[PDB]
């Protein structure tokens, strides 16, 4: 795990900051109090000005308590005298808890969307730069037709730009807490001072909550995450087969090396990490039907879910960024490539050009086929033998036959498509 | 599975509703290149005249054939005579079967929200009428404060209603076709073709395809009917809790039957079709790593739940409104229920009165233990052992005492929140 | 689904299949009653030649009872007449159920096992046949060392007997089934008519079941079942490597077609249904834990697994079985990859050659990295160019140089590791 | 995490156990060859005395190597002097990665294995205790027919039984390493080094590896594992239910507390981490289609999956342990549940009684059923009811009636049951 642990996300994850968003949520809740002229003037100042992290102390507390939001109660209550009366007052600890989580998750999901609006800076500078590359199309790994490697890199742009929008709503989706007791319907504190607390926070009220914000906020939020990863995936599996030694024409960065074992390793990471993150999605939804007003089983999952997929996600796009931004690109590569089958990539165009001067499908198909064939066991290529099939010279003209091994045919609408993404 | 197969939902998914979609695709697509002038004027009419939805002639066909569009497109290629020329041209498959599967989830979609949208209605209605029927709250199973059986509805309603907007979010992400043939570049289809074939059909363009629409759209949908169904596995395993022989507050509909023999079958049913919906997010999620411009590892994998998630979803969602529409709901039982430990629920009440009185948080806490324990292990209550503790009647007047377990104190808000929601 | 059900697995889920199972049940439990004395001589064989199992009068009792194992026991009673005090008798539903799903999960299990040994020696037979094949070995998707691709296939064989094993250890924990009645202790049908009944069926008594047979035996079936299919995934993905334009050493099985266009579709579908078959364990896994004696929440799952699961994976390992069986191998293509990088593949023997000669082992890799790096960039062998390099020429010889590069290094110890696998 | 790592399964997990682990690969290796006379004697014992476990320099190593298992060889290099020559000498990382991570898992397999062996004497003692004691039976959470609860912790005591074998062969599967170099073929280093390598390591060859021990050995471990955390998930679930407040048969060891407020919090923290513990299942089984000769994306999975798993099933099996141990019964309240619905448990031996004594299945029925309700909807018991009903009056005698409410009838067999338990 420490290997991904990044800054700025890994420092949301320590113990000392998560004792200080419980500090956080419990001054916003006084301070609500006290501007709802609900205890005297001064108590949060003074709460604010006493009440220190001492994450030993609590810990030493907790020993003897067994309970973690009591210890840290009980340490802020020796630091901060006869202010206690006033302190976590009619709140139940998952109000602390999973407002403390809120703000997590919210503060997470930005740093999480910044850098994601990076990577998808990055990609639209490579698809821009490779806009006109030629590179070979292929489906179930075999050579289909010519296309562009910055339209590649282009429908990766727009499957992170619908991460961004998804990644929006998974942060509003996580941006409630609550400040409603015991079993969320304000009997111990007002509803007025869920209302003033939260917004000081930033974040909503649960409109109704029970002991605990509804867990399929988070499992929505994760749910998310894990979609994100997958998109990295398709990024990362598509370099290992571009950097395989029979394809050469992408190579990951790395680091004088040894040319022939570069090994894309980060990628294979990346993969790995992406099946990660998607397994951290199950138990999310199955936190979703706790017990009547709840039930604790949700609290040791998060514990590793919240901040393991938060910082993997936020390694995986930092990580794939770098990758993006720095690979090398072998242009003229990726042109010879398309030539690999020796025209046979224009073999649709040379059949329909048959049906239109007379023949029939079969009957197109079959010459294209005898001509395929030989070119396929020899050396020669395909429009070598075309030209020499008399059949074929007596339905199209030579000037015609080469026409067809037109690149420019297959890219004729490379602008129309990324005009979608401009303005 | 035919057990939850329900009409409309079931309708959709046979092979007829299929090839039914297909040819509705390949209409679009020769309107198109007839309303620009690229056909001559009349080919579409007289295939949607010619062209018949001829289930054995394709499947006799794709025998032969082993692919089914290609099968299909000779199948109608057979009744429209001279007007094949203009038929699936310039397609690949995928823009056929991925444009017709959009059809296939955005019309899905469209069924399951309006269901949804009736069990709002639902517990909405189920929430107002026991608005104010006292039951106790309930905290790792275990009696904690008094609340309102109204608000515990209305927050599987806040639930629900978060779902209507996700699943409105899921319709959009899947209302994306393709018309951009083999690679997805428009090289043997124009770009004008595609927008204006899928706005025929209610559907965008996806704006950069390869072969096939992203799998990471569908696999967002997908997550999101998951999130669905464990918001109605909540709701299913309250209600077993509920109808337990020693809580009898709330009785599923049923079918004169065994009075003690009334089991929630329905329920746990719900409880395992959620197990099977969140089944479906995995194998969704690695669907999306497809390899280049396209592998159709995806195929066999959305034969399966497609049509089994959209359909066990739809089940869920009707059989879960009859539930909460016709249940037994057992208001005095609810209310007797919040007695069954003696008082000892108005605990944290009686504690705090103590500590307002002059005594510290352990003073007043031993007071409460002692009284509490006495009741927990004789016949007379809480209140009556409170009345005669001697260190209690110095501090405390007995009318004071006694309105420590009035029930309106857990419910002063419930209006409050209940208006959240109006409007 | 249809897609993929084959004979024999398919008949073992039909719904007259499933009865059959319950009356073969039934029939034990007579049988064992009536060999103990405790019912009179001749019921069975008069029950066995009456008892008939009519599909659509079980499904209409079962519209009026509402309970498909009640209105199968009253069709059955039509039938039976007298004796049908006789039958069914202490019985709850699970044991008919639950043993039924075990006769079937057992047959599922044997049918499974027996293609999968069939799957092993069609391995076996290809691994053998290529034993001395040359091809060149891949790490990261790079060229690494020349191996066999008979050992690559030994590997595959390896893995698959490890699954017949896991195969018959999940074919003995599923054996178990229950006559014990409603909450397992016996109460209403004695232990020993149990154990008769059971072992007449081939099975063993679960030694304490409650109203159920536990699920944890279920589960352990579908995850050696999702292990299985994982292993053909593996061998399906290097089909799918091994096809693509770039590689061509295999093809797998098809339908005269286009030499350039043979697109590695089964494989593809087999990693899909790889997905499926894995997705199908998370369910099994959360049936376990039932709530005391049995909730039924298991058993609508277990509806999509039992069948699917089973039929899926009967699917892949026939699937491939033809596909490894008929596959076509490209040897010269094979021995030919070897050469792809001009030498590079033996540039660790060179590397320690020149450290053994005396460099150490900075000294010899910049060496080898320098002459790497024009044989990448160039035209020119490896080889060539290390004859030419001076600093090489006066430490090693040129026929010291060359034998660095045979084959056979590789290759002495192929034989040592197939002999593992004989006798 | 840190929250659950106890002690002798965490000391398994650091880096420092990890680099002794490759020493003691590394050592065994230098022994085999050293023991062949393929290099000088005394070198193992010299490479023993010298070779120290620096975690700081091996990473200050690999911060310029960016390599683990480079950075490691390098480092031991600088203390062993010219028998660096022999020392991971024709090895491959993973020689060294999964050899070393095979003895993890064995010995964490056997401190599971003995704490697991341990919850079986446990369960035994606690099942014996209370062999005798009555208990209600409840399906679908509803009161069906009396049992034992020594019964009830039997089934939990034979579900860990079969973990144990389960756990026996998940350790044997995980026993193979592998020391054969590159891909595998022992070009660079003997097989007859791998043989005493491993034998002195307590481990046994891959029979064929690629440059990787085969991953589907490592899944069937971790699927095991979930399988038994879920047994654990189903006590733990049943401890909850037992301890609700209108329960109250059982209540989990804790820390005087207030006796209203038990909360079950030991075992909905096992039901959270038992869905951690199926969370990793699925990213072990897709770390089994590697590509080739291996990929590393498994690699960032292991560094999560393997010391989570078991850490945290240790946790889970050393904590149920004391639950069960510890916990309270309350016996005359579970012989006290019995008797909440007024004898309407034994209303089947009622019912079969009339059927007995002539009445017809409907006939019976109606007469149960009448009676049923008037004890449901009132305070007398169906016995005092059953006594008055005229009809019951005339085909039944009283004490016929009253022996229809013996609880031996349910216990007969309890006996018989743990006897195949025995011995």
């Amino acid at each position: 795990v420490e290997r991904y642990s990044l800054s700025p996300m890994k420092d949301l994850w320590t113990e000392e900051a998560k004792y200080r968003r419980w500090l956080e949520v419990e001054l916003a809740v006084t301070r609500a109090y006290e501007e709802l002229g609900m205890i005297p003037k001064g108590v949060t100042e003074r709460i604010r000005n006493n009440a220190k992290i001492d994450v030993e102390l609590f810990k030493k507390i907790e020993e003897k308590t067994n309970h973690d939001v009591v210890a840290f109660v009980e340490g802020i209550g020796s630091m901060i005298g006869e202010d206690s009366r006033f302190f976590h007052y009619g709140l139940t600890s998952s109000d602390v808890l999973d407002t403390a989580n809120s703000l997590a998750l919210v503060e997470a999901g930005k740093i999480l969307l910044e850098s994601l609006k990076e990577f998808c800076d990055v990609l639209w500078e490579v698809a821009n730069r490779y806009k006109h590359t030629p590179t070979i199309g292929r489906t179930h790994g075999v050579h289909a037709e010519p296309t562009s490697f910055g339209l590649k890199v282009l429908g990766w742009y727009s499957e992170m730009k619908r991460n961004v929008q998804r990644l929006e709503r998974a942060i509003e989706e996580v941006s409630y807490g609550k400040i409603s007791g015991a079993v969320g319907n304000y009997a111990n504190v007002p509803p007025e001072v869920e209302e003033k607390a939260l917004s000081y926070l930033g974040l909503k009220p649960e409109p109704v909550s029970t002991q605990v914000v509804p867990r399929d906020r988070h499992a929505f939020y994760l749910s998310t995450l894990a979609i994100v990863a997958a998109g990295i995936e398709r990024i990362a599996v598509e370099i290992r087969h571009l950097q395989r030694t029979e394809v050469l024409e992408v190579e990951e960065p790395f680091r004088s090396a040894m040319p022939h074992k570069k090994n894309p390793i980060t990628c294979e990471r990346l993969t790995g990490l992406s099946r990660m993150m998607r397994a951290y999605v199950d138990p999310s939804l199955e936190n979703i039907a706790l017990w009547h007003e709840r039930d604790i089983s949700h609290s040791s999952v998060e514990r590793y879910v919240f901040p393991d997929a938060t910082q993997t996600l936020y390694y995986m796009i930092v990580t794939a960024t770098n990758v993006v931004r720095n690979m090398k690109v072998n242009e003229e590569r990726m042109k010879k490539n398309i030539d690999l089958t020796k025209g046979l990539v224009f073999s649709q165009r040379v059949l329909l050009k048959l049906i239109e001067k007379g023949l029939t499908r079969k009957e197109a198909y079959d010459i294209v086929q005898r001509n395929a064939l030989k070119t396929w066991n020899s050396e020669k290529h395909f429009l070598e033998y075309l030209l020499e099939d008399e059949e074929v010279k007596k339905l199209v003209t030579k000037e015609e036959l080469e026409e067809l091994f037109d690149i420019s045919y297959y890219l004729k609408h490379v602008d129309h498509i990324f005009e979608r993404f401009e303005k």
